[PDB]
């Protein structure tokens, strides 16, 4: 999936947790998250078109990727113990490291 | 790319590491193997092709790559931080997590 | 320590690192609020001092501190790497970790 | 506790992890494991008394009982979420990380 794909797909299940009346949809919602971050890795973001893979601000730019899929992998144990509320706490939160990449990549 | 073809690059990569004199050609090695991990995250293993992608076995063999992309995250650090001995120790650290899945799934 | 003298250690280091002019700064108050954040592990604060130990309460509050190291942890790399930048972000994130406990806990 | 006490409690549990029938043992001893080791976090070994608290050595230390804590949260979210074989694969294979640490400190 393309870049924008895979964010629609955070944005749309990030929701999708807040609203969520049991552990099943947070748990769904967290496991399609995950996929889209780890599909997004390997992306070059319009903002850094002119500049290699190897270059600075790339590795910079998929070390917040790296941070979000290690939220993700841990909000998914919270889903999984049926900790609903802790699971969509540390959803809220991982909310940060998606502003952090925009305010300093978008 | 295909997961036999992610696995060759994980495993090149290692030796590379091993063997490397200088922190530039730890840091290149693991850029590759952090996108190998991240790129063989939604792969169906031979083993597990009975298993749907929403079963214990899919979601357990999934979590073995949350465990060394974070694995990978870290030891790249110590190598920016040019801390060569310490990278190769985390490298050397993390073939228990290749091991571990293996031994299960492989 | 109490959990009173580790909290004004976290916040005191905080200060330091937001109004830092350069990487040692930000490294050394990050050191000292990883030592307060796993000295304040196994405290029991005021408002749970009337639950079991093994509660879900207590575990809950446990776990903050885990989420709290481990953004320390990150953020020091980042220190020790010079991305003054970036660790003060990262610590300025953390900030959500801070307030999700109080507004349980505190 | 002085560092000796928390490896002596980091070493009970991990046998008590291998023996154990049920995932309660199982979650109890990572429990107890957890703040053995956040607890270790500021002792400085005996090896090392004699190097400077933000010494190489000392900030190499204290990494390893970062990585340490990271991967007894991990196990601790596998028994609660009732996985006792997954749980115990990952608690014995923590002494990847204690015998590094013990190779060069102890
Ligand atoms: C975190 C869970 C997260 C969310 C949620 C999210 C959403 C998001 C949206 C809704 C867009 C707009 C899509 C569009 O083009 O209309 C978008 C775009 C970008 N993102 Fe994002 N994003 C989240 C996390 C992250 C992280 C961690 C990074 C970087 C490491 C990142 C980056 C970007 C970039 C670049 C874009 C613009 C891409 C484009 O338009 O082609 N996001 N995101
Ligand atoms: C860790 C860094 C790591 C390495 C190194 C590694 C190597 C590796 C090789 C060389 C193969 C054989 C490829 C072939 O075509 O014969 C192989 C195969 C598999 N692996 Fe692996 N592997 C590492 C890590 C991991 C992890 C963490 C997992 C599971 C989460 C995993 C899984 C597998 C599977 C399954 C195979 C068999 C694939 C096939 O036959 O098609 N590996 N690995
Ligand atoms: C994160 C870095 C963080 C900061 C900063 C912080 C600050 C803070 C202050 C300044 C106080 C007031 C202490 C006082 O009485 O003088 C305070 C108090 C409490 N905290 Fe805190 N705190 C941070 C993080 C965390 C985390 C992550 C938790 C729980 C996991 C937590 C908990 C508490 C509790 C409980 C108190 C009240 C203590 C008491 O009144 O006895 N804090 N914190
Ligand atoms: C990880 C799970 C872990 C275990 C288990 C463990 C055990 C252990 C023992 C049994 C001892 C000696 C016992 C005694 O009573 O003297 C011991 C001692 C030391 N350790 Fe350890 N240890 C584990 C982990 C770690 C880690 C991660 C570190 C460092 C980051 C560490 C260090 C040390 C040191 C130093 C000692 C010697 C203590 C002394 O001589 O005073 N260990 N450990
Ligand atoms: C998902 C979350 C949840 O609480 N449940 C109920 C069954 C879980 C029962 N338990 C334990 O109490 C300990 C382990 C375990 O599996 C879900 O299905
Ligand atoms: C890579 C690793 C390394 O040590 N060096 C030498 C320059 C170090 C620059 N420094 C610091 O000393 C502290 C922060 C920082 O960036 C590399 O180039
Ligand atoms: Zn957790
Ligand atoms: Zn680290
Ligand atoms: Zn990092
Ligand atoms: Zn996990």
């Amino acid at each position: 999936a393309d870049l924008e794909d895979n964010m629609e797909t955070l944005n749309d299940n990030l929701k999708v947790i807040e609203k969520a009346d049991n552990a099943a949809q947070v748990k769904d919602a967290l496991t399609k998250m995950a996929a889209a971050a780890a599909d997004a890795w390997s992306a070059t973001p319009p903002k850094l078109e002119d500049k290699s893979p190897d270059s600075p601000e790339m590795h910079d730019f998929r070390h917040g990727f790296w941070i979000l899929i290690g939220q993700i992998h841990d909000a998914l144990h919270l889903a999984n113990e049926c900790k609903v509320k802790e699971a969509q706490a540390a959803a809220e939160q991982l909310k940060t490291t998606c502003n952090a990449c925009h305010q300093k990549y978008r």
